[PDB]
Formats: C-alpha cells, sequence, structure tokens
C-alpha cells in the first residue's frame, strides 16, 4: 500500500519563447514542484525521446565484451587511467546487473583548454568503432546539445520561479565549459536474477540502487514505461510514476547549496524490478570555476550565510562520495 507521488506535468514550452508572463506562469510551477514532492515532469519539450530510446537500444543490445573492455573506465580496466568518468561501466553477471555508458561535453577534444591543462573531471570521449555502431558517436552528441538546450530552457524557470532575471543560472552553462554528463543505463532482465544485485531498504522495499540526492544543479531524466523510482516525503516513501513521453527533472544539491536548502534535494532511490527498461540521465553540472554566491530567497533581503563552492571542487567530491555511499555503477 505505497502512494502516488504529486509528480505534475508542466509544460515548458514557454521557456524557450518570449512570453514573458507564460514564462513566470510556468516558472510558478516549477516553484510549487520544487517545494513540494521536488519532481515534476516537463512536457512539450520538443526532444525526439522515441529516437532516443531506439539508438540506446541498438547501442547496449549490439555491444560484445570485447568492445565493452576496450571502452572501460578505470574501476573496470586499469589501462584505463584517465577515464574515472566516460566509458563503459561493466555488468557482472552472477553479481552486478546493471551496466551503462557515460559520455561528457562533446567539446572537450585534445586540443580544450582544460584537457591540455588536465583539469579533473574534464575527460575526451571515448567511442566505439564507427562501423560495428554505425550512425551512434553522431547520434549521441547531438543528444547532448538537444538535451542542452532542454536544460537552459528549464534553467531559466528555476531563476525566474526564485525571483531572479532568468539567465541567472543559465549564464553559467555554457556548450564549452559545462561538467554536464548524459549516462545511458541498461537496467536488465534475468533470471536467475542476481541476489547481489538487490538491496533492501529498511522498510523491507527491495532496491537496485539506494537512497540518495543527485549531485547536479539539476537533473534531466528520460525513463522508460517501467515503474521505479520512490521519493522520501514527510509522510515517507511514495512512487513516481512513469512517463516515456516526459522529462522527470529534480533538484541536485548544488541547487540546495544555492538557495540554503530552498529548494532541497529529494532524496530518492529506485526499486528493484526485474524488467528491461533504460534510465538515460543528464546531469546538469556548470563549468568547473564556477561559483555562484550562495543567496536565500526566504530573506527580505536575500542575504545566505553559507559560502561560494566551485562547481569542479563539488563535483568531484561529490561523485566520489556517490560511489562510496551506493557502489561502484
Ligand atoms: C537516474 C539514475 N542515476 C544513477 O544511476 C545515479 C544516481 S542519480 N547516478 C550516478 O551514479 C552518478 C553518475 C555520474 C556520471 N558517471 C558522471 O561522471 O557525471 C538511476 O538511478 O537510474
Ligand atoms: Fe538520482
Amino acid at each position: 500500500s505505497v502512494s502516488k507521488a504529486n509528480v505534475p506535468k508542466i509544460d515548458v514550452s514557454p521557456l524557450f519563447g518570449d512570453d514573458q508572463a507564460a514564462k513566470m506562469r510556468v516558472a510558478q510551477q516549477i516553484d510549487a514542484a520544487s517545494r513540494d514532492t521536488g519532481f515534476f515532469y516537463a512536457v512539450n519539450h520538443g526532444i525526439n525521446v522515441q529516437r532516443l530510446s531506439q539508438k540506446t537500444k541498438e547501442f547496449h543490445m549490439s555491444i560484445t565484451p570485447e568492445e565493452k573492455w576496450d571502452l572501460a573506465i578505470r574501476a573496470y580496466n586499469k589501462e584505463h587511467q584517465d577515464q574515472v568518468r566516460a566509458g563503459y561501466y561493466l555488468s557482472i553477471p552472477g553479481k552486478k546487473a546493471v551496466e551503462s555508458f557515460c559520455y561528457l561535453n562533446p567539446n572537450f577534444t585534445p586540443d580544450h583548454p582544460r584537457i591540455q591543462a588536465k583539469t579533473p573531471t574534464h575527460e575526451v570521449n571515448v567511442w566505439p568503432d564507427e562501423t560495428k555502431h554505425p550512425g551512434f558517436q553522431d547520434f549521441a552528441e547531438q543528444y547532448y546539445w538537444d538535451v542542452f538546450g532542454l536544460s537552459s530552457a528549464l534553467l531559466k524557470g528555476y531563476a525566474l520561479a526564485l525571483g531572479k532575471e532568468e539567465n541567472f543560472f543559465a549564464r553559467h552553462f555554457k556548450p564549452d565549459d559545462t561538467l554536464a554528463s548524459v549516462v545511458l543505463i541498461r537496467y536488465p532482465y534475468l533470471d536467475p536474477y542476481p541476489e547481489a544485485a538487490i538491496k533492501t531498504a529498511a522498510d523491507g522495499t527491495k532496491l537496485s540502487f539506494e537512497w540518495h540526492e543527485d549531485v547536479s544543479l539539476i537533473t534531466v531524466l528520460y525513463q522508460s514505461n517501467v515503474q521505479n523510482l520512490q521519493v522520501e516525503t514527510a509522510a515517507g516513501y511514495q512512487d513516481i510514476e512513469a512517463d516515456d513521453t516526459g522529462y522527470l527533472i529534480n533538484c541536485g544539491s548544488y541547487m540546495a547549496h544555492l538557495t540554503n536548502n530552498y529548494y532541497k534535494a529529494p532524496i530518492h532511490r529506485v526499486k528493484w524490478v526485474n524488467a528491461e527498461r533504460q534510465s538515460l540521465p543528464f546531469f546538469v553540472n556548470l563549468g568547473y570555476d564556477s561559483v555562484i554566491d550562495p543567496f536565500d530567497p526566504r530573506e527580505p533581503n536575500g542575504k545566505s550565510d553559507r559560502e561560494p563552492l566551485s562547481y569542479g571542487d563539488y563535483l568531484q567530491n561529490g561523485l566520489v562520495s556517490l560511489i562510496n555511499k551506493n557502489g561502484q555503477t
């Protein structure tokens, strides 16, 4: 007997346009959801999301164990020391069910100043062989720019929601330096299902991934129509219903930092469900040196005691802590 969570569907199309009052009315809906369960679905987002699903299914289902070693992150392949973030995250049959492929900003090439200077969190994407996966790199790169465009529009809504000018976050979310990532997650069907891949909550619920706050400004998530997400509320954990036509949005712990917990980063987790499904998050992260002053929209004056925190240190530390709390993925 678990409840459904209030996860309103908000038409974000006005954030792409120039009707200011219409943008305010969207911002009011984002303010309301951000202060309630902390989730909403963005609809009328303009992304070709059936193609995203199909191309991702194609990749996941045609990639071979050989390819996966050749693309693997440092945790699965020691030869691959630079890859802490970007690459393949392998399955372990009998033990670990999930697997995935993470990629970063496509403008991180050997000549980008940030990979010349070896700045942490910045990596050059690895890719499969073009003729084994025809069109995949081109598809994936363009998806990165499509969701970047969406996320950019959402962030104008968050800014307006908070009483700011609309470019308040978005001006620091730039194609040249953003540390945003796409992750293409596969959660497979299996029996026998490997028991070491299931965790049990304090309430008995079986899980594929335990409670956590996201490491992001916001998170912009496509998922297949299989129900799996729960958010923690004052009244206990609630089910987030699936909607494969929409993007599930929520704040991460950096928005909570920037707003003195006014927009909280909702605590959530993933139920274990034995079904073939996709989780494709885009983590909206700012540039390495972005350091917005924390504010407080509770206060007549808007002043916060919190100290600024540069996005790169935030992210490097947060990613590492997520792995320590909830395991290597
Ligand atoms: C939405 C999706 N998220 C996840 O699996 C979890 C929790 S938000 N996220 C992560 O592991 C963080 C990956 C960061 C990525 N490698 C990067 O370098 O940026 C899910 O749980 O299905
Ligand atoms: Fe999450």
